[PDB]
């Protein structure tokens, strides 16, 4: 289980679930 770094893809969380280091917005991987 490893996060995705910022600017990351991240497929629809609804499906596959959400994976980001932060969170999966509109399938890009955001933190701040």
């Amino acid at each position: 289980s490893e996060c995705v770094e910022n600017g990351g893809f991240c497929p629809d969380p609804e499906k596959m679930g959400d994976w980001c280091c932060g969170r999966c917005i509109r399938n890009e991987c955001r933190n701040g």
